[PDB]
């Protein structure tokens, strides 16, 4: 099915590319997109947030509500070996970009130069530089899941990857 | 039915409100809320635009294609009397706020000193002042038509007014 307007409303144009309101207070992006030397992000300081980051994946806590108009909606660490997920693209010009992608393994691999933990995809029937950040999604039953941020891909496009958060487990080391 | 997130990647954040694009080169908005001072509208100079003003009805018609994404919809001056639309309203938080509206009498109404020509409305079951540039839209069989830029509303927010395109008919004078 279709990603509803609600969904693409949580993509948030941030620093160099885009984040995710997974809740009210909880933001996710891709580490190499956060501007770097500020004091605040969306008007709140530094210190008002709790900030994790693991490799290129960056989550954000808030200590207020931020978007309040939001369920919170579940995020899990990447998705199952050949998992359909949609990266809810937007542009600067407001076009929308859902790109269909058919997930790989997870596996923290060599990206120029650094060790990235994440998930690799194909794209399906792409991404450019800017899009980093958009989130990884698919629909389980009548909701959608979240499970990662866009991050890289290879130059044509046709392979991409999403970090995902920290965690190792037996379908993934 | 609910406005498609395509419909509202139309609507988009410019000057002190937003403004809609009706097609890959025409875009609207409300006069008050267009910058003031500049050379350059989307990165087009101002001599490639034809801008067209009436009132509080602001058209753009880039010469050059901003959003080739985008089909070009209908625009209408204001509808019939009684018609149910929806204002798409955008919020700088980046949640969507779709309002139910009545359209009542298309008319030149005294606002705040100035005679605007627009169409007043009854909210449904509200605004805010940096709404204004929303759109107002229908669904005409499959289709989704827009008649009217965010202007205007009383205090309280009850009634709203959507300026419109000038022209003279004998529904409005
Ligand atoms: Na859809
Ligand atoms: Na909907």
């Amino acid at each position: 099915d279709k990603a509803p307007p609600t969904l693409w409303s949580r993509v948030t144009k941030f620093g160099s590319g885009w984040g995710f309101w997974v809740s009210p207070t909880v933001f996710i992006t891709t580490t190499h997109v956060v501007p770097t030397g500020v004091k605040e992000f969306f008007g709140e300081p530094l210190s008002s947030i709790a900030i994790h980051q693991a490799g290129e994946f960056t989550q954000f806590r808030f200590s207020k509500k931020m978007r309040p108009d939001l369920t919170g909606m579940v995020l899990e660490e990447g998705c199952p070996e050949g998992t359909v997920c949609s990266v809810l693209i937007k542009r600067d010009s407001g076009e929308l970009l859902p790109l269909a992608v058919r997930m790989g393994a997870i596996a923290s691999m060599r990206i120029q130069g650094r060790l990235v933990h994440g998930q690799s995809g194909m794209l399906l029937t792409g991404t450019i530089p800017g899009d980093c950040g958009a989130p990884y999604v698919h629909k389980r039953g009548n909701d959608w899941v979240v499970c990662g941020v866009h991050a890289a891909a290879t130059k044509s496009g046709n392979t991409v990857v999403c970090a995902v958060q920290a965690g190792e487990g037996e379908t993934a080391e």
